[PDB]
């Protein structure tokens, strides 16, 4: 699926991720524009062997479970499949995990060079929240 922009704020605040950790929902539409332009499906193999997945481009190594990323974690306890589908709930899931392990946002590294610092709320101008 491929949200809109205010689509997106809407689910994203039905899941209560919006000020979650006290990042307001701009942040987080934000950092999902530039990791996967709203795209549920989005999928990116990283350098190292892992894979992104979802929305939120979330890494096998650490949080969800692939089958082919040696040594890697699941720290979310779900595959990664599931952080591909048309409802965003698994994905929030974890993004709350990941965003509460101690360094924020800054997890999302597209977060700290495109968002971080600049003015969110603009994502979430005009939508009926
Ligand atoms: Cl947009
Ligand atoms: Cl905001
Ligand atoms: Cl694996
Ligand atoms: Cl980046
Ligand atoms: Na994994």
């Amino acid at each position: 699926k491929v949200f809109g922009r205010c689509e997106l704020a809407a689910a994203m605040k039905r899941h209560g991720l919006d000020n979650y950790r006290g990042y307001s929902l701009g942040n987080w539409v934000c950092a999902a524009k530039f990791e996967s332009n709203f795209n549920t499906q989005a999928t990116n193999r990283n350098t190292d062997g892992s894979t992104d997945y979802g929305i939120l481009q979330i890494n096998s190594r650490w949080w969800c479970n692939d089958g082919r990323t040696p040594g890697s974690r699941n720290l979310c306890n779900i595959p990664c499949s599931a952080l591909l589908s048309s409802d965003i709930t698994a994905s929030v899931n974890c993004a709350k995990k990941i965003v509460s392990d101690g360094n924020g946002m800054n997890a999302w590294v597209a977060w700290r060079n495109r968002c971080k610092g600049t003015d969110v709320q603009a994502w979430i101008r005009g939508c009926r929240l």
